[PDB]
């Protein structure tokens, strides 16, 4: 994929002309990883990594020679100064130009100040000065981009080399260091601490071109306006600390919101997760109250932080006005006079040095501090203790064989008992050694010592040959199954087909789409544990070393395939292979040609299976121990009157900005047309200060008002969205996962709260400044309106042409970045397997090929943005040229003030135009947040919580519940679930439910609570359920859910969230489940704050809590579901006895998976695949041998069925015959 950057000229590499073809393709179709362009040979990850590693090794070597700490920063500087001195040369040129061009502005204006139409010599000199002005702006606009590319390229190169050394080191970490670190800490300095290098370079050069320029400019100012410059200059310096006390006060209001944003997001997580429980309990007004309180207390801090941000941005807007105003007030007051050449040079000098001092120099300071911190982190990571490379082997005679003598080892230099105690045994070719021992013996550590991963303390280990190893936990990397097996070995058809058949892989391959070519990412997302183990075994077989180690291979797989693998591969294929096995299944020990027993780190006995049969020790004995979106985003914030006032306030701010400099222009003109006489100073300074103050106040007012309106729009959108997600029917929560729903509450509203109202105000600010500049140049030279239409059409078409590719290549440098982190993860988790094979260097090449695929989209993201900015500055330079020259070919009409104003504003168009366009892109990029928030504010809604027909207070009087032809569906057009459900429930009876899993057992609760408005009728005490609103239907029915949940809060809440009960009642209820005592030993009485789902509580305890809830509600209906799944039998019978003897006079339906739970129930639904068929007393249904109840009783067993039938008969005979 050749790179046209390689075959291009200089006249082609300045205008990035090599990149037009890609853009053309980008205009037709979408871009893929083929359309991309490969990288230069001077940028492949391997080359940079090798070079920087060379310098880093030299530097640490000299550190050892000198006994002082090695510094990575010195290595980076030593490898990169020779190539970062060139870019310094050019930024020196660029700063000199930004300082020179005001002086030629001065000379042009000075020609206008002494206009004489006949002195054509002066006209020719002024034309020369304008030509020099356009040369300066054309080296500031066209040759500043073949520079910025390389300044970002030095940062790219540094970062890619750093990533390569980081992976290289993390591939050879000693286990002692490996354990003390993590694998989240070795991806956090490759995803977030090696990105700083992509940015520090961009600004590094301003640590010396920042101050130097701020002196050069000062000197120039001194030559023109004299001492007064200091006055103005003083103010500029004050913007350095004031900018860093809007930062150590905004960072105290921005990390005092996380303690509220995260509370709200966590409460979201609980509300969205357990929404079926909240709806069934009819609680969501409580969570609505909680979330309203949290959201209001984060809007307080969002509103303070945004008011402060707006004040900062208005200071940035009006700083230039205040500098110029104080400069020229001091300039005039010391007794000098205003002429139009010094005024509009000094303005431009202040423009340049303000853009450097207040914006670029502090940014470079921040970014160099961040890159130094990151270099320190990678510095520490590169000094972790390594692994002894496999050293000079003892001279052998070609006998591949394993022998260990008197081996003792520790995993810690502080452990008392050694991991191994003097182990001395061996294995030869063809001898399938095996290890037998319960968990805690050290067999895993035994194989680890075999691999050398455990440092020998005494004895000796002699392993001579290629080693194939299998970890206890199978490990799969990002790649296809054939590539998974090959692990770098070239494919061989027969040697792979025998692998396929001996591993019994055919079933799994026929399951998946690509046969054996299905791509398997990290953690085996496309595989199962048995598949992982089998593919790991296949890798071990195909790598085909001498000595093989197999640790617990067959435990997690089926018996037959495990037998096949052990017999026709381990017993058969490996009978000619050195092998060590750690096992847990006894049947295979007969096939072990040797047996090793390990215990307490000490050898117990070695021998064949026969000698341990004769030993008298059975193994088991040992083994046991669009535009509409903008309109909706703006309508929410305020009514349109405030919006029209907002527009007038923007316009007043901009117009007063422009009119201040216009006032200097008019002042200068009124000084020229003079004469001693003087000029009335009080009037002029009065209006000058009036215009400056109007600029400042209108800037502050515009910024605060825009922030307030957009923050208020965020608040209104969130309140609407949330109060419309609490009312969405559970069907919606089923369609959308928990991840996406709670993503538009944390990330999206996360934008809408603090990044639209800042990007959308910055965009408005600089857009109105661009319009200010263009309208000044059109009010002076009206003819400019003609060429400036072919700089509107060209601009719009340019931006369309460019955003159709900068949106196809700013997703390629994102969807090819993750594979780097994924490969790093998959290689650290499989680390022992990798380092067991001598092929760790091949994983280095895989990392590079995953890093020459992100440094291949960073290349395009760095040069397509430049192909855009070169052209934008061609447009801005055409404008500056037209203003500079067209101000002369019409010299007869203009004057010094008009020309100064028009020209210096055109000079500031540079850069301001580009920031305006960049924010336009970013705002159109973050209105997707608003589009999603507004997509949720328009969801479905279940029936309203209240109806006109409120129920009688005593209702339900008894508990009569009648199902009349209830036909219920989960979703429209789906399978009919309950079909003609016609049943009667007379007061207080206990009705079990029987059926198949999902055959309608758990749908009766779904329809009875109207979780999906059912078809049919349900009468609760002769009242239709559909005819009453929900919270007058769910408040009057209790339920015991499958998995109880406790909602984060005081235990006073998880029982009485509405504060409708009193401490005596709560204590009594908790007593009825006998857990009252179990609570009154916690820090608080009830008010112990809890973790998720009451993690300090047990499942049985949670069930007790919900049973207490049911007791507290004391309504005369009740529904139980999945009483005890795996709860301990004591708590089982506990809950059972409270279930009967607590709720005798409260109608009970029970939906249980077992029979003893429901054997004694008064009646039983029988649900036949979504159909009620049998419903009567259990004894009657057992009388008929053909009843499904009889059949499913008989399916348990003989003694079980006899006991159950006896119990049902006992109930019948005690009940119906007194
Ligand atoms: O109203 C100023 C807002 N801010 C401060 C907010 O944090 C701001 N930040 C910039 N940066 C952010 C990212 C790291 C530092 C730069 C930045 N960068 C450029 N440049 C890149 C143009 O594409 C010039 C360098 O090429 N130009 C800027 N202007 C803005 C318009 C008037 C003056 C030119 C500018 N402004």
């Amino acid at each position: 994929k050749p790179n046209p950057l390689q075959d291009a000229n200089l006249c082609s590499r300045v205008f990035f002309w090599w990149l037009n073809p890609l853009f053309k393709i980008g205009h037709k179709r979408r871009l893929e990883e083929d359309d991309m362009y490969s990288v230069l040979p001077e940028d492949r990850s391997q080359h940079l990594g090798e070079e920087l590693q060379g310098f880093w090794d030299k530097e640490v070597l000299r550190a050892e020679n000198d006994a002082q700490k090695p510094s990575l920063t010195r290595a980076i500087i030593k490898c990169y100064w020779k190539s970062y001195l060139v870019l310094g040369i050019f930024t020196l040129i660029e700063e000199s130009a930004k300082v020179i061009q005001p002086i030629f502005l001065g000379k042009i204006i000075n020609y206008f100040e002494n206009y004489d139409p006949m002195d054509s010599v002066a006209l020719n000199t002024a034309y020369a000065y304008a030509t020099v002005l356009t040369f300066c702006t054309l080296i500031l606009a066209i040759l500043h981009h073949l520079y910025f590319y390389h300044v970002q390229c030095a940062g790219m190169r540094l970062r890619v080399a750093m990533c390569h050394m980081i992976y290289r080191k993390a591939l050879r970490l000693s286990n002692m260091a490996m354990g003390k670190t993590t694998t989240g800490q070795i991806v956090n300095l490759l995803s977030n601490d090696v990105n700083k290098f992509d940015q520090v370079t961009v600004f590094l050069h301003f640590l010396w071109a920042g101050p130097l320029q701020a002196i050069a400019v000062t000197a120039l100012l001194w030559m023109e306006i004299g001492i007064s410059c200091l006055a103005g200059m003083a103010v500029l310096i004050i913007l350095l600390p004031l900018q860093s006390c809007f930062g150590k006060l905004f960072s105290s209001l921005r990390s005092k919101t996380a303690t509220f944003t995260d509370a709200r997001i966590r409460t979201m997580n609980e509300v969205i997760t357990g929404i079926r429980i909240i709806k069934m309990y009819a609680w969501e007004k409580s969570f609505s109250n909680l979330i309203t309180n949290l959201r209001k207390k984060e809007i307080s801090k969002i509103l303070r932080s945004s008011c402060l941000r707006g004040m900062n941005l208005a200071s940035f807007f009006s700083a230039s006005k205040i500098i110029v105003f104080v400069t020229f007030t001091t300039y005039v007051l010391l007794g000098s006079v205003i002429t139009a050449s010094r005024v509009f040079v000094a303005v431009t000098l202040y423009g340049a040095v303000r853009l450097t001092v207040t914006l670029f120099f502090p940014s470079a300071i921040e970014r160099v501090s961040e890159a130094i911190v990151s270099i320190r982190r990678i510095q520490t990571f590169l000094l972790l203790d390594e692994i002894s490379q496999r050293n000079r082997q003892l001279p052998s005679d070609g006998k591949k064989m394993v022998h260990v003598q008197d081996f003792t080892a520790f995993w810690d230099k502080a452990s008392e008992t050694p991991t191994l105690q003097g182990l001395s045994f061996t294995v030869r070719p063809g001898e399938l050694l095996a290890v037998v021992g319960p968990v805690g013996a050290g067999k895993s550590s035994l194989l680890s010592a075999v691999l050398g991963e455990l440092a020998p303390s005494h004895g000796l280990v002699s392993v001579h040959g290629r080693i194939a190893y299998v970890s206890q936990q199978p490990w799969v990397f990002s790649g296809t199954l054939r590539s998974n097996i090959l692990f770098g070995k070239k494919y061989e058809k027969e040697r792979y087909e025998k692998v396929i058949k001996a591993c019994a892989l055919k079933k799994d391959l026929q399951l998946l789409e690509d046969g054996d070519l299905t791509v398997i990412g990290d953690r085996g997302t496309t595989l199962s544990g048995g598949q992982k183990a089998r593919v790991n075994l296949a890798r071990a077989v195909y790598q085909d070393a001498d000595i093989y180690l197999l640790d617990d291979p067959l435990s997690a797989v089926d018996a037959e395939v495990s037998r096949h693998l052990f017999e026709l591969c381990i017993c058969q294929i490996l009978h000619e292979k050195i092998t060590i096995l750690v096992t847990h299944q006894l049947q295979y020990l007969k096939a072990a040609s040797q047996i090793l027993i390990l215990k307490d780190g000490k050898m117990v006995q070695k021998g064949t299976y026969t000698e341990f049969l004769k030993s008298g020790i059975d193994f088991g004995s040992l083994l046991k121990k669009g535009f509409q979106a903008y309109k909706n985003y703006f309508r929410a914030g305020a009514h349109w009157i405030v919006f029209i006032f907002l527009i007038l306030l923007n316009t007043a701010a901009q117009v007063a900005y422009v009119l201040q400099d216009w006032w200097l222009s008019y002042w200068a003109n009124k000084q020229s047309m003079l004469n001693t006489e003087k000029l009335d100073l009080n009037w002029y300074l009065g209006i000058y200060s009036g215009l400056t103050v109007a600029t400042v106040l209108f800037g502050i007012a515009r910024s605060l008002l825009v922030f307030y309106v957009l923050v208020n729009s965020s608040q209104t959108l969130h309140n609407k969205m949330f109060e419309s997600i609490l009312k969405a029917p559970v069907l919606f929560f089923d369609r959308n996962p928990i991840g996406r729903i709670l993503n538009r509450f944390s990330k999206d509203i996360g934008h809408l709260d603090d990044l639209l109202p800042l990007t959308f105000l910055d965009f408005i600010q600089t857009l109105l400044q661009v319009v200010g500049v263009v309208s000044v140049a059109v009010a002076v030279i009206p003819w400019i309106a003609i060429p400036l239409v072919p700089l509107g059409i060209i601009f719009i078409f340019l931006r369309r042409y460019f955003l159709e590719t900068s949106r196809d290549v700013k997703r390629l440098e994102s969807t090819t970045r993750s594979p780097v982190f994924s490969h790093l993860s998959s290689s650290l988790q499989g680390l022992w397997t990798i380092r067991a094979y001598k092929a760790e260097e091949r994983c280095q090449e895989l990392f590079d090929a995953h890093q020459d695929l992100h440094s291949e989209a960073w290349f395009l993201f760095l040069t397509t943005s430049r192909w855009f900015a070169v052209r934008l500055d061609a447009i801005c330079a055409m404008f500056v040229i037209i203003v500079a020259f067209g101000s002369l070919i019409l010299a007869k009409t203009l004057d010094a003030g008009q020309v100064g104003l028009a020209l210096s504003y055109a000079l500031t168009l540079m850069g301001m135009f580009q920031w305006c366009v960049r924010q336009s892109a970013e705002v159109e990029n973050m209105m997707i947040s608003v589009e999603r928030v507004i997509e949720y504010t328009d969801l479905e809604k279940e029936a309203p919580w209240e109806y006109q027909k409120r129920p009688p207070p005593a209702w339900p009087h008894e508990g009569v519940i009648i199902f009349d032809n209830v036909n219920f569906m989960y979703s429209p057009g789906g399978p009919l679930v309950l079909k003609h459900l016609t049943a009667l429930i007379k007061s207080q009876e206990k009705v079990g439910i029987v059926g198949r899993t999902g055959a309608g057992k758990s749908s009766l609760i779904s329809a009875l609570f109207r979780l999906s408005e059912p078809e049919g009728k349900i009468w609760i005490d002769k009242i239709l359920t559909t005819e009453i609103g929900l919270h007058d239907l769910r408040k009057k029915m209790s339920i015991i859910p499958q998995e109880p949940v406790l909602f984060t809060g005081t235990m006073r809440k998880n029982l009485d969230p509405f504060n409708e009960h009193t401490d005596e009642e709560l204590w009594n209820a908790l007593q009825e489940v006998q857990l009252k005592e179990t609570i009154e030993d916690l820090p608080g009485k009830m008010d112990t704050e809890l973790a998720e789902s009451g993690s300090n509580f047990s499942v049985g305890q949670r069930q007790l809590v919900c049973l207490a809830r049911a007791i507290l509600r004391k309504n005369q209906i009740l529904i139980i579901d999945e009483a005890t799944a795996n709860v301990d039998p004591r708590t089982d019978e506990l809950i059972q006895k409270k279930i009967r003897e607590k709720f005798a006079h409260c109608t009970v339906l029970t939906i249980a998976h077992r029979l003893n739970t429901i054997i004694d129930s008064d009646k039983i639904m029988v649900l036949d695949s979504g159909r009620l068929k049998e419903y009567d007393e259990p004894y009657v249904l057992l009388q008929n041998k053909e009843s499904l109840f009889y059949k499913m009783v008989q399916q348990l067993g003989k003694a079980e069925a006899a006991a159950l039938t006896e119990t049902a008969k006992q109930v019948y005979f005690k009940r119906n015959y007194p």
